[PDB]
């Protein structure tokens, strides 16, 4: 069955207005994918150290020591918003929906093709690419997930994100276990710290293989092969934001006197002595009833160590902030509260004509304001008693540890059973959409890499590969390296994402931030003489919501 | 019944999805609306007659006489966009819908006031408002649309754009018929023009009376009035325009050459001498196949004389125009293709805290590019025979009537069987929304004041009169002016108006024109520190469509 | 710490973690708040400082209340001014139902 | 309709014990509230800043600067425990339930 | 919630009571540097102003549909139905040292 | 059983700082506090709420 | 995902390892630091912790 086309191009995305405002998002995505041999057909376990780094006294950070398993396999990874929505849909379901459901996900292939390439040893010499008819292209499908979950998004690595290109999937590999010793150290340390890779904890040995715990497909031209579809069970993700902080919850202090003409300058005023206010407060001393002393319900977010690294088995790792806004507009605190900065290029985003290998990237900053400003952070003695002498307050400024660049904020972490905190908001197109939980007792209550997380199920992972196009001569018993004939492959990749989106409702009388296209964005959104295209992020909470 | 209310406040704009992608807009508005007894309680037929202007040569266009009847009868005018939707309802409106459907208009008026202004004469002195609970308010619902048709938009007299702020209605008034001679001239022009108004035909006499016409209801506190629904029947709006123009229609020509490296300086080319290329044209002559020669289905657009005045029985006119864009964006003839100017004021758009009375505006300036740019036009000589000879050519340059200002651009007019034309696009928020067909055999293909033209059958219009509340003197047989008791009225008036929408689908991979909120407009949808307020206008059919 | 006298670690401490048993705030007669909305983020707190109730799901809408304009027999919405109107004042009585 | 009353006044709270052990608390409380025209009748969006008293070198804590949009409107709220019971009820309450 | 500001309904049945001016938070972006009583140079106290991604204009009028009473007309809310965990009345002592 | 938290803690973000809150009980003698560490609240009212 | 060997191993050793191949700031991906453009294994984003 060699003329007979196996499947449909379809890139569209579909919306399917219901009763009651709510919206059925399909998004059809159709790829080409290219996939070459393997380089060698044996899973390899290979250990990466990179000592010559942190053997430099104050460099541990960029310690990148680790063991994976080098299978012959390739993934074929589509979770990432950019496979998905173009800069127009996503500014639709952005500017109109108030929440998003993951629903369903199915992935097919065909019209695959497999050609053997015949070096026409002669004159430049030449090339003759051929197609092998009978040969097959390997398809395993990981439903129980019994394989390690690997997110190619978190390398930029999933397809591309243009219809009309090509792409390719990634080769798989997977963390091996390995004990791990470094110790921190700064440029005036004496001696030479402790940087040693111990090896493996046979206790923790867990070598997979596709081929014994995956049922393999053979597909030939005439062949085809299509997932099933599987159904989600995520909460779900809201496309708004909150702005309001525990300074602006509840009722405000009435206004005893209220400015009686125009100008930013004519304020107005509360009319009672701080000393003289009914209220209530958590300050059992003073009698003081202050806008930042005043009593309220719980606490919108939290104060975590920045720039913090702890260490375990494995070796150092910095520690994860899950936190939104908090501070002025060209005012962050980038490590505080944790905005992701990512980096990528030419397939998913990055003008594609661009030169050179140096990735392209940006830092996303969510519009919730559910962050921190260390700055603005002090500490007072039980005392209280103002204004507070130094002796008294501890503040961002004086030193912990005799360290001058180092001060409590630092160190700080206010999460407590009165935190009140929001999930990672989507990211596109560079953001993971979906992600499989921690299979441990207690599971964390975010994750900081994609807004859904499939708890109880996730789809599993589709791995790809040429099968062995052997030549005439193959001695099993001959380690040499198996000769075999050049063979490379080419199919089709079709995968259908459903959603489920709620229209929202204005409520107040002003108007709302809105994504929208300006003479200055204009030209991010189209391609250009030379046919280059580029895909600039966008933000996706912008519109408000009431917290309390 | 004076202790129970009649009625409910409702503003809301409903927006109900339906299957296909179709929405019904409910557009729900109240108003508190303040009336006035009248000045006087007769018809008055009064005369207008500013000859002290026009009496300066050169001044024809500011002539302002006219004959109207004067009615002790106030009209009740909702035919406004601004009315209906707020900057949010709108921002929503125009950018996903794709066409505009107007179905059914209703109102109703309700908790009735009527007080009594008594004037205690004492000291400063005071002034005692009282309900007068037995009195009664006039009104009379023109359901066959006896009256003549006066679309209170036109004056910026319709209700006013706030929920939160009371507004009133506008005494109305109607054109009676007048002959009137006016003469053109310029500043040097010689001798006494001809300037004078010959009074009324009797064969074009119509005194118009609403109590001989239209059944009146009195509605004291414990009653209310409800209009019926009336049903629309006018064509769909569209919310998209039109770019193309003749030069972009159908096939471009093939390009032998294609640039081989990037810049903006890196042109195609034909590659074909203009003289040896096939195709069609129009010009039986030449052999020069040419962008600007080849044959193009027919013409969108048209050219008419501009700043043209016409004149009958009335006295002279400005000749209207029906165009769109047409040249350059800072480079218009706003009098060319007629770009619209609004002007109003406070209750309307304008800035509330504003002082004196210099009315706001602006002239709308369409997205469809379907206006003419008259420098660009020119005509040759039947032998074409290029570089065209000064004697073959007539150019908006040369004069006319040995004018120096005028040239054949301004006489010119090419209008014909062949023009393909778009219908006015709806402004926002001065607007009017519908008008009421011309009584004529031939009607015009398009009204340049609304979008929509209900034809067969419009809304009837609401009259509204506090009725006469006599003191003891009162005598027919005596001139005088009936002294009566000042009283005046407050009522609520509640209007439903429902349209239907197509949402729209995208068919380019290029995002698209989309309404939205900047760091610039940001205040234009706010209130202030004082509580001031304005309502700046937007555009409507920004999203392009494909002509052809 | 930090050559500060007036600080110390305890100061800077924080020992929640994955063994922390914990209880949610007591009732406060007769000042304090009896329920409370959740908040709409992702991941919710384990509880409420201000409440000891929080609905989740859903809670009672709140009652706005206001009089109406009661307005003079002169007013003109084209002048800024601010619309002179009658001096009203309203009492009504409130009426509520807690059930527990 | 004036002359005519539209509600009755409540202020009792019954407590209603059912079968093992629980019991269902019904608090009623009714109030008389006094309503002022609003001094605007406009949305007003202000700012509050005290930069005088944060200009102070070591006094962060002691900051208010917010914006708030001022409403026309007024709210009644009745989510406090003083609203509906007594030293009286509360002592029931809370020497002999074990859960609420 | 209004308690949060000593703001809710009054206490006394026998005392008539009223309601609060509504307001709500406007976004804002502001700076304010730690200082002490020694620190040298002017931190920095800056208020920035709003985010336009963070605007939120609330009107009642536009989001909630308004019931106008006269003194013949009443008005009564739903019975709303909480979803809320049950709120223990007893206290725990034991600490670690206590345990087992 | 409970958990320690820095006290008199203040934390920034977009808006401005903000005291870090505590949610917890007892933990010392009586007449024997730490108000701050595990933030015992402050009622502060007048004349119509007590 | 690992980042992608460009350079790998030749002959068997602990001593032949296989190289990223490309200049730590001129690498695609994400990262959670908007300053600096360095991805490193160390550097670049992590679903959580
Ligand atoms: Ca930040
Ligand atoms: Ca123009
Ligand atoms: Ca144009
Ligand atoms: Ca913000
Ligand atoms: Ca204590």
């Amino acid at each position: 069955g060699v003329g007979i086309s196996t499947g449909t191009f379809n890139n569209q995305t579909e919306f399917k207005f219901l009763e009651n405002g709510w919206v059925e998002i399909t998004a059809n995505s159709s790829r080409l994918v290219h996939l070459n041999m393997p380089e060698s057909e044996n899973y390899k376990r290979v250990v990466v150290n990179n000592m010559d780094k942190t053997a430099v006294k104050g460099n541990m950070a960029l310690d990148d020591i680790h063991v994976e398993i080098v299978t012959p396999w390739s993934l074929v990874d589509a979770n990432a918003w950019g496979v998905w929505f173009n800069p127009g849909d996503w500014q639709l379901i952005v500017n109109t929906m108030s929440e998003l459901h993951l629903v369903s996900f199915e992935q097919e292939i065909f019209n695959v093709v497999l050609k053997t390439v015949s070096e026409s040893a002669t004159q430049p010499p030449t090339k003759v690419y051929n197609n092998d008819l009978t040969a097959s292209l390997m398809v395993a499908l990981d439903s129980n997930n019994t394989m390690p979950f690997t997110p190619a998004a978190m390398r930029s690595e999933t397809l591309g994100f243009y219809p009309w290109k090509p792409t390719i999937p990634t080769p798989w590999r997977y963390y091996f276990q390995w004990d791990r010793t470094l110790i921190p150290s700064h440029t005036g340390t004496s001696g030479t710290p402790t940087n040693v890779y111990h090896g493996t904890d046979p206790d923790d040995v867990q070598f997979y293989t596709i081929e014994n715990s995956v049922p393999v497909h053979l597909l030939r031209t005439g062949d085809e092969f299509a997932t099933g579809t599987f159904f989600f069970d995520c909460k779900p993700c809201r496309l708004t934001h909150t702005w309001q902080t525990n300074r602006a919850l509840g009722l405000p202090p009435f206004l005893n006197s209220l400015p009686q003409s125009e100008g930013a300058t004519n304020f107005g005023d509360i009319g009672v002595q701080q000393d003289k206010r009914r209220g209530v407060t958590q300050m059992g001393n003073t009698d003081y009833i202050t806008e930042a002393t005043i009593m309220r319900p719980a606490e919108v977010g939290y104060s975590a160590p920045y720039y913090s690294f702890e260490a375990s088995t494995q070796g150092p790792f910095k520690t994860p902030i899950a936190a939104g806004r908090g501070g002025a507009q060209t005012d962050e605190n980038q490590a505080a509260d944790g905005d992701p900065r990512y980096a990528f290029g030419r397939q998913h985003g990055q003008k594609t004509t661009t030169t050179g290998e140096t990735p392209e990237r940006f830092t996303y900053i969510a519009h919730q304001d559910t962050g921190r400003y260390p700055e603005g952070d002090w500490i007072q003695n039980i005392n209280f008693n103002l204004p507070v002498t130094n002796d008294n307050v501890l503040l961002p400024t004086d030193p912990i540890g005799g360290k001058t660049g180092i001060n409590y904020t630092n160190i700080f972490n206010t999460y407590g059973p009165l935190t009140a905190l929001n999930n990672v908001p989507p990211v596109y197109p560079n953001g993971q959409i979906w992600d499989k939980e921690f299979d441990t007792d207690l599971k964390p209550r975010l994750h900081i890499n994609a807004p859904f997380v499939c708890q109880n199920n996730c789809p599993g992972q589709l791995f790809v590969k040429v099968a062995p196009n052997l030549t005439n001569q193959y001695d099993p018993d001959a380690s040499a390296n198996m000769s075999r004939i050049v063979t490379y492959s080419d199919f089709w990749w079709k995968g259908k994402l459903v959603f489920k989106a709620k229209l929202r409702a204005s409520h107040t009388w002003n108007p709302i931030q809105q994504m929208s296209i300006n003479v200055d964005n204009q030209f991010n959104y189209v391609p250009n003489n030379i046919g280059a295209m580029k895909i600039v992020y966008e933000k996706s909470q912008l519109a408000p919501r009431k917290l309390y």
